[PDB]
């Protein structure tokens, strides 16, 4: 007796032709982060109506597990909840990232400046992004 089930699910996910291997690289300070964030000017900015309750706690350690550099951050709670994100891709390009959320309003607008600003890379950072947010807000996938 006792019916055993050992579900065997052997997945595999190989890396993507248009490789963009974003790396923390430099971690830069507020001085340098603040500097080069004037220095540049906004490549996209995204309008998101936020999906129920928001936790800054679990958005910050899966930016980190997709290799995205936190420079500041926002506490629970605590609104307009804005924090600066910072990468670095292989091919030595580095992206600046802002997060706002609204205070009464549950509304995030994305702010991204790359320094030297590809469509690819735009594009393939903020999926990066959308698939951090949308996994938070919607717990499934």
């Amino acid at each position: 007796m006792g019916h055993h089930h050992h579900h065997h699910s052997h997945m595999q996910e190989l890396p993507d032709s248009g490789a963009l291997m974003l790396v923390p690289n430099r971690q830069l300070t507020a001085d340098y982060f603040e500097k080069t964030w004037l220095s540049l000017k906004v490549a996209h900015q995204q309008v998101l109506p936020w999906r129920g309750e928001f936790h800054p706690d679990t958005l910050q350690m899966a930016l980190q597990v997709v290799n995205i550099q936190t420079i500041a951050m926002s506490r629970a709670g605590s609104r307009p909840w804005k924090a600066y994100l910072s990468a670095q891709d292989d091919t030595g390009c580095l992206f600046l990232t802002e997060l706002l959320l609204e205070p009464g309003n549950s509304e995030m607008q994305i702010s991204v400046k790359q320094n030297e600003a590809r469509t690819e890379t735009l594009n393939s950072f903020i999926s990066v992004l959308e698939t951090v947010i949308g996994t938070i807000e919607e717990i499934k996938s």
